């Protein structure tokens, strides 16, 4: 059957106010979700070994959220719950992907790293690990790595012992590929994929403000924007693993939950059609305080909404562009007044546009989808009434056609 993979950021349970996100909170998804992927988890520079990016949060020593989240698989049948390692939350050092690197370099490095992922599945109950691996990012447009070669080969030989201290115990190894991870540096798709149980593809963040802070534009295309970066799109991606040869049903397509915004000034113009130039990031949302990253409830808040329907300032509703071709995805904006003030430009993901990523997997065949992440979803039916409501869409139509 398809899988679901749903993220959970054991980070939102640390939240403020309606910002915290909680296991509870998130357990109404889990009957629509084949995995539950608990993030993160980090590596420790010095010893190699896994750790909790917060131990009073996830160690049985403190909360035990990490035993809270795998206890789910005695309450939710068939529910598989994974342990998922970088994800790029784990941000301690300057350059949080060179341990990820100097990892891989030797026999006893990845074996440390591999004899700590298995205690760690053992002591608390997991059932496999999601390697969504730091790998350094390729660099927006305007050397990534001078030992790749030997990282790609390392990389090769790290999963390969991993599946083989795993396989007894019949534990699920799963790659995530990030971000702007390019696997053709990084990755020998052909001597990997017999030792992963899927290859989860987060083609999204294609553009963002921390990358792209001078410029908005699409963050999550199903198909590549006309003159976009080639590659950076769920068809160009899932397309590169087919055609190294890697099984269809092994290939799973993240879709986010959220959306990002960007300032919009003079220079944007007033059409607000991307690729639009832009001043870094939007306000934060407001209930995480994050610059410029709005879960969909959030969003949703700044749509036309009854509330806000002929609210002015700060709080106008923004104009929503629709995607007829269905290729690109949805974005809406606030053109700056006339003080160039209140200006943004948001891309973001909602429930018709995730349903048409889960329906592109399965025209495609393919394995199916992950959604990064669950407290980014409308958990509590904010927007419409109905909670979990890109979660509930893309599943539906995963497996319903149109
Ligand atoms: C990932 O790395 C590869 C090289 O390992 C890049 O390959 C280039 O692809 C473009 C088309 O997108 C070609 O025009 C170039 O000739 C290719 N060069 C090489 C050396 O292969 C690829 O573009 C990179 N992708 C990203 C997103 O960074």
């Amino acid at each position: 059957g398809p899988k679901v993979l749903c993220y959970y950021d054991g980070q939102m349970s640390l939240r403020e106010g309606l910002g915290k996100i909680t296991v509870t909170d998130i357990e109404l998804a889990l009957p629509f979700c084949t995995h539950l992927l608990y993030g993160f988890a980090g590596v420790n520079p010095e010893t190699y070994r896994l750790k909790a990016l917060d131990e009073s949060l996830e160690l049985d020593s403190g909360k035990g959220q990490y035993r809270l989240a795998t206890t789910l698989k005695r309450r939710y049948p068939n529910l598989k719950v994974l342990l998922s390692v970088g994800g790029y939350k784990d941000l301690t050092e300057e350059k949080p992907f060179e341990k990820y690197l100097t990892l891989l370099e030797s026999a006893g490095s990845r074996t440390a790293f591999v004899n700590s992922v298995y205690s760690t599945l053992k002591t608390y109950d997991f059932d496999g690990l999601d390697l969504a691996w730091q790998f350094p990012q390729t660099k927006p447009k305007r050397v990534l790595d001078p030992e790749a070669d030997e990282h790609r080969e390392e990389f090769t030989a790290l999963v390969r012992d991993l599946k083989n201290a795993l396989v007894a115990d019949n534990f699920i190894l799963g790659l995530t590929v990030l971000p702007h991870v390019n696997e053709s540096i990084f990755m020998d798709v052909p001597l990997l994929k017999d030792n992963l149980d899927y290859v989860n593809l987060a083609s999204f963040d294609q553009q963002t403000p921390e990358r792209n802070p001078k410029e908005g534009d699409y963050t999550a295309p199903i198909y590549e924007p006309s003159e976009r970066v080639e590659g950076n799109n769920v068809d160009a991606e899932a397309s590169y693993w087919l055609k190294q040869g890697t099984p269809a049903g092994k290939i799973v397509i993240g879709i986010p939950t959220y959306g990002r915004g960007w300032k919009l000034v003079e220079k944007s113009g007033i059409t607000g059609v991307p690729p639009i130039p832009a001043d870094g990031p939007s306000i934060p949302g407001p209930h995480s305080g994050i610059n410029g990253f709005y879960s969909w409830a959030e969003v949703c808040a700044k749509l036309p909404n009854p509330g806000n329907a002929n609210l002015q300032g700060a709080d106008q509703p923004l104009r929503k562009i629709g995607d007829p071709t269905r290729r690109f995805g949805a974005y809406a904006f606030r053109i700056p007044d006339e003080n160039e003030e209140h200006g943004i430009w948001l891309s973001y993901e909602d429930p018709d546009t995730a349903g048409n990523k889960a329906a592109y997997v399965k025209a495609k065949g393919l394995g199916g989808i992950s959604i990064f992440d669950l407290g980014n979803d409308d958990v509590r039916g904010a927007c419409a009434g109905d909670k979990f409501p890109i979660l509930r869409a893309a599943k539906y139509r995963l497996k319903h056609h149109h």
